């Protein structure tokens, strides 16, 4: 390899042990209440999901080499696809080119295995 | 050319793969560009072809297919009981075993 220039960071990678784990945009990586990196890439291969983050050259010196990783966050509703269903009495005018769908008329559905 | 049609969401917490299908009635008629999340309510932004609205009446209903899944926010490094004085090494991988998805609090 060769010297970067600046702002030189290591790369490190997690193992979700749940798969279909999703990230926020702009997360952070923090170790006793200090930001030290951030995650940037996240790679879905099977039924595992890989997380590769971004620390800091030197704040990887404090980190011991045995710690664990605890991920914060909420269970939300990870969607696929978007259908539009044909209704039982069906409006003459179609769909206006800049119409909005209340929320009352969307349909929530688990998808099955 | 596309025409852009909005929708919102029963849940708040509503994440989609960025161009992800939008269909009806079998067949694809666009996709979706982009989510806004406003307050606590999420807003889907589509675009379907100029030419395939005409056979979506306007009082169609839609149907979101998905799982529940964990929305990761943050990722902290924890101490250990003994914490070894050889520190983390570039490259280095923690495997799922050491890791722990924890549900955040609100108030």
């Amino acid at each position: 390899y060769f010297q970067g220039a600046m702002a030189s960071t290591d790369t490190v990678t997690v193992s979700s042990p749940r798969a279909g784990l999703v990230m926020e945009k702009g997360a952070k990586v923090k170790y006793r209440g200090i930001q030290v990196g951030k995650v940037t890439d996240i790679s879905y291969s099977g039924n595992q999901a890989r997380l590769k983050l971004a620390i800091d050259s030197g704040e990887m010196g404090f980190i011991p080499s045995n710690a664990t990783v605890r991920i914060a966050g909420n269970t939300i509703f990870g969607a696929k696809s978007v259908e539009f269903i044909p209704p039982k009495t069906p409006s003459p005018k179609p769909l206006s080119p800049n119409a909005h769908v209340a929320a009352s008329q969307v349909q929530l559905e688990l998808e099955h295995h």
